């Protein structure tokens, strides 16, 4: 049951009484995940889901959220029979979580798109019948949370969500569905995974939240886009302004991903006294350097697209060659497709248009540019570099020629006289290689007009060129 602590600031009239739940919560022993959940959903729901009839706030009335709540207290605690799965030692098994994810998988409608906006709140497992993958994860945690089970917690890699339990906090189990046409696994541990070095699995630094970092999940997953054109700005506020609650309690400081998502909300509207963007994602950075072994790809890659977008070449390419940098020590495996798209999208669309404007702008006699600087040159070389060096000891290969097209094209936006004020030093501006690749492409890396057959052979596989 809801507490009757729990019940005093309802009804809920606008966003600052959410806001004020959630201080409540996140002052107590254990946050209430599924009344914050309930909550965050009803509102978004009527915020970017269906507005028909909105005049200012979704009113959310304890006897709705109350209702609600019920529903899932009640659906769990007669599906989970506790005494079938006794806590040797305070602690939760393996069978009580796969119990647990059964239960929640098996309530899901039996066909629905899974990448559909606003299926992640307990809102939508319960109206719906549906959840995405992580929200599936989530659903299992404060399912567990209702249980009594205070060791089951979320796990979270950059881009797949599973649980932590058991003695110690030791013990790993997926609960969800990874992508779309992947190997289920649920039940089993993360160690094969993390022992291949995948990007999925972060070579073990990943993401073990205790409940108010479960929290800041939810108000991450919060989704404010009512359609491809328009964001709800009352969602954006109320986003906002959890997160920074969140990060005034220290809730945000061992969650790069969050401090990047509240940049982005500080972008596209200041909050007055508060820390610029570029500082937030700069923490986001030093989060992931200091909790999880500078093995991110995303605290880089948030920095990078702000430059982007602030058409700042330079600082964007040095944020990307520092997104291959992390990259160059995983090995390239079977369901790390989402981070092989984002490289390929940045090396063969983002920084080709990026140099193409540059390249107009210094024709119109722009001074301090991108394409004169070496060591922006030397940026680019850098993220060439890590790539290939992803690529070796990789199960599966990373690049192939359609890389090469815009290679040879980016290189050439730099004339022969900047490339050449770059020196690559051997071990045993200056560069250092680390690949193979690159290293063989020294040499064509300074010429007036780029060697293109040659680049393209040297960063392929082929070693032949055509017969005729």
């Amino acid at each position: 049951g809801l507490k009757a602590a729990q019940k005093t600031l309802f009804p809920l009239r606008s966003i600052d009484d959410v806001v004020r739940l959630f201080a409540a919560e996140l002052g107590r022993e254990e946050p209430d995940l599924v009344l914050l959940s309930l909550v965050l959903g009803f509102v978004e729901h009527f915020l970017a889901v269906n507005r028909v009839g909105l005049t200012y706030f979704p009113v959310a009335d304890l006897s709705i959220i109350a209702a609600l709540y019920a529903r899932f207290t009640a659906q769990i605690r007669g599906a989970v029979d506790l005494s079938l799965y006794p806590r040797e030692g305070g602690v939760s098994s393996r069978e009580l979580v796969k119990k647990v994810s059964d239960v929640i998988w098996n309530s899901l409608s039996r066909s629905y798109f899974k990448d559909r906006a606003h299926i992640q709140s307990l809102f939508s497992f319960i109206t719906g019948t549906k959840l995405d993958s992580s929200g599936v994860a989530f659903a299992v945690v404060g399912a567990c949370q209702a249980l009594g089970l205070r060791d089951v917690h979320l796990a979270l890699s950059e881009d797949h969500a599973w649980v932590v339990f058991g003695p110690n906090g030791e013990q790993t189990a997926e609960v969800t569905w990874h992508g779309k046409g992947n190997e289920d696994r649920r039940g089993q541990t993360v160690n094969a995974g993390v022992a291949e070095r995948s990007w999925l699995y972060l070579k073990g630094s990943y993401m073990r939240c205790d409940r108010k970092m479960e929290v800041a999940f939810m108000v991450c997953a919060i989704n404010p886009s009512i359609d491809l054109h328009t964001d709800s700005l009352e969602l954006l506020q109320l986003q906002q302004k959890l997160l920074w609650l969140l990060y005034d309690l220290g809730h945000l400081e061992r969650y790069p991903m969050a401090l990047g998502n509240l940049a982005d909300l500080e972008e596209l509207e200041p909050t007055p006294g508060r820390p610029d963007p570029l500082t937030l994602y700069h923490k986001g950075i030093a989060s992931a350097k200091t909790y999880y072994r500078d093995e991110h790809i995303y605290p880089y890659m948030y920095l990078a697209r702000y430059h982007c977008r602030n058409r700042n070449v330079r600082e964007a390419l040095q944020a990307w060659a520092d997104t291959a940098t992390v990259i160059q020590d995983y090995n390239y495996c079977r369901e790390d497709e989402e981070i092989y798209k984002e490289f390929f999208e940045v090396a063969n669309d983002v920084i080709p248009n990026l140099l193409k404007e540059a390249a107009s702008l210094l024709e119109a006699g722009s001074q301090g540019s991108a394409l004169q600087d070496p060591e922006c040159f030397a940026h680019l070389l850098r993220f060439y570099d890590g790539i290939c060096k992803w690529e070796e000891g990789s199960p599966t290969p990373v690049l192939h020629v359609g890389w090469a097209t815009f290679l040879v094209q980016s290189l050439g936006r730099f004339e022969g006289q900047v490339r050449q004020k770059v020196r690559i030093v051997s071990v045993p501006p200056v560069l250092t290689f680390q690949s193979e690749k690159m290293k063989g492409m020294k040499e064509l890396l300074v010429a007036t007009k780029i060697n293109s057959s040659a680049i393209k052979l040297q960063l392929t596989a082929q070693s032949q060129v055509q017969m005729k």
